[PDB]
């Protein structure tokens, strides 16, 4: 077994009017946000497909479909918590976690020690091991445009 | 020398109608394909950037490029074997691959483990250390419209 | 404290007639080149944040803010220096980087070397860990129709 496993995730958001904004657990106010069958975490769903990625499991949408066993209106916070899970009884845990946001607007850095301390608290890690950083998208293609919101994720898994 | 070796692949392709759909040497039927002057196997081509960007070897381009040694009309598994054998030369193996496909439309996911023992074959790697899993582009940009697909590959690699 | 951490940058910036194409310090002559507040340099600026994202510290933005103690007209190696002695700081070291571009036109291949010693320098790193290499983005959006260029960087890091 490895002492080490890496993993990625992407996730993509369609942004409209009058929709919510909420990024790793914690509601932005802003004139637009995710149009989604989810609650739109593009955080969230993107955390959870670098742990299930890292980890060679199915993925978020193979692990929680669009059919009950339980889920459809879940808050993202439910598919971290089972991430977590998932990993916990594969053996690992976090050994650092850095997500890039891509968005145009609003600003993130006044909301960021407290999206952090969310996204840190639903993981079980240290909020000195889970980073976000964001980006605009310098106007150009829909994240530009304000049309959509996107992030990524490495991680780094350690072995208990 | 490093016991660790991270690498990062990106790899994008025009869809167009009526061509060839493959992916981690696998045929996918749709509507679409890839135009390209490859097979066009977007996850095969950024598998093998991530292997050479981990090892800080000339990347597919400088390697394979539009001029015969013996290239051209090469399969995209002869750029893995040759990437793969680089790797091993220089006293490496692969710890583990995590793949992102971004593609809008056909559905990845019953084809996944048929494209995960395909790729861990070429690689010589174990099915439980190489990971792919697929997101859609909601509808936006060129990989929203299905005018493109796109891979990301982040990869780490272990001292023998 | 971690004996590994890893870091993700992403930069895009707009491509216009008559600027500036510096990349990692770099001039490459074009046709087009960064129009921005910065010296434009999309390699440079996501190197910075890959290292300020695998410690956990604020990001280029918040580090560096348009607002003086110091910034505003700074090249971008100074950014780089200054993330390095943070790094150092912290315990750590440069196990290996692996930077991609995205960029449609001119191409970078010739340049390559020219620029790994140059953002190797500034790393005070071995150009033997530091890689980098290039894609174009096949002639769709922004990125495919030389409006704009982009980086990722992956970096892991060792304790020292
Ligand atoms: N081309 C694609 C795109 C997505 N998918 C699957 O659909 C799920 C949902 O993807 P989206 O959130 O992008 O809709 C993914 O998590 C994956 O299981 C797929 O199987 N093939
Ligand atoms: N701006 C660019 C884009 C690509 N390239 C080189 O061209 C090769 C082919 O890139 P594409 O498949 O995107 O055409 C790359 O693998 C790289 O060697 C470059 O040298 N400068
Ligand atoms: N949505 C966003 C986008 C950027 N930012 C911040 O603005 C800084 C500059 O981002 P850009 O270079 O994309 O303009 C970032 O480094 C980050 O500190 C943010 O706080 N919220
Ligand atoms: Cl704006
Ligand atoms: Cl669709
Ligand atoms: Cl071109
Ligand atoms: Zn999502
Ligand atoms: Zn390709
Ligand atoms: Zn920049």
């Amino acid at each position: 077994t490895l002492p080490f496993r890496i993993g990625h995730g992407f996730d993509l958001h369609r942004l409209e009017p009058g929709y919510p904004l909420i990024i790793g657990g914690i509601v932005i106010p802003h004139d637009r946000g995710c149009e989604a069958h989810s609650d739109g975490d593009v955080l969230l769903h993107c955390v959870v497909d670098a742990i299930l990625g890292a980890l060679g499991l199915p993925d978020i949408g193979q692990i929680f479909p669009d059919s009950d066993p339980k889920w459809k209106g879940a808050a993202s916070s439910v598919f971290i918590k089972e991430a977590v899970r998932l990993m916990d009884e594969a053996g690992y845990e976090i050994g650092n976690l850095d997500a890039t946001l891509i968005l145009q607007r609003p600003k993130i850095s006044p909301h960021k020690e407290t999206i952090r301390s969310n996204l840190s608290k639903l993981l079980g890690a240290d909020p000195s091991v889970v980073n976000l950083k964001a980006k605009t998208h310098e106007k150009v293609d829909s994240l530009g445009e304000n049309r959509s919101i996107a992030a990524h994720t490495v991680i780094l898994l350690m072995k208990k």
